[PDB]
């Protein structure tokens, strides 16, 4: 977080929809961009898989409500975020509308996700709106396991 | 007899390229028939290489 972004603020990016201890905050595996001295230029940003395993990485994209929210916060109107690998391509616009409310919000993100493969590269572009990785997961696969539901208590067997 | 038809859509890394072959910036692709209809649009990125 505190090396990757020396353009654009890192510490603005918090909402009351996902409040902890009474304070507004966000999600931990991700980070809200936002403009820094009145600018949001462009970023790119390479990563390269050398962990010898497939690497999970999520990221997401925010549609606001009204043009005056989107002018405010990324200086632009028509933005675009460009995700792409070795094996995977993908472009995504914001859209602006006016929504009922959720969780007293009207505006939306949505959540995307990819696993790459060893050896492989993964590229980020994006003129605004982008909610970008912060963590990322490297997975080991077995045999025998599942998710269950249930509202069993745990025990000592 | 039924015929299977085929076609493709380039891509291209930059916009230069873009320029150089087709001379236009906002190109696009359209394929019709009595029950299909698809439309197209080229994305231009920079992307890790395959076969160079
Ligand atoms: C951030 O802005 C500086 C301008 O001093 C520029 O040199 C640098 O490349 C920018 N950051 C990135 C990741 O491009
Ligand atoms: C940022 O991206 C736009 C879109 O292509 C480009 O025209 C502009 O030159 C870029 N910024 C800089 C500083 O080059
Ligand atoms: C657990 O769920 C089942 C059905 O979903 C219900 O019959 C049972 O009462 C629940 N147990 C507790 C402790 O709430």
């Amino acid at each position: 977080k505190e090396s990757s972004w020396p353009n654009h603020t890192v510490t603005k990016g918090v909402t009351a929809a996902c409040s902890h201890n009474g304070k507004s905050s966000f999600y931990k595996n991700l980070l809200w961009l936002t403009e820094k001295n009145g600018l949001y230029p462009n970023l790119s940003k390479s990563y390269v898989n050398n962990k010898e395993k497939e690497v999970l990485v999520l990221w997401g994209v925010h549609h606001p409500s009204n043009i005056g929210d989107q002018r405010a916060i990324y200086h632009t109107e028509n933005a675009y975020v460009s995700v792409v690998s070795s094996h995977y391509s993908r472009r995504f616009t914001p859209e602006i509308a006016k929504r009922p409310k959720v969780r007293g919000q009207e505006g939306r993100i949505n959540y995307y996700w990819t696993l790459l493969e060893p050896g492989d590269t993964i590229i980020f572009e994006a003129n605004g709106n982008l909610i970008a990785p912060w963590y990322a997961f490297a997975l080991s696969r077995g045999f025998g396991s599942g998710i269950i539901t249930s509202n069993a208590s745990m025990g000592e067997c």
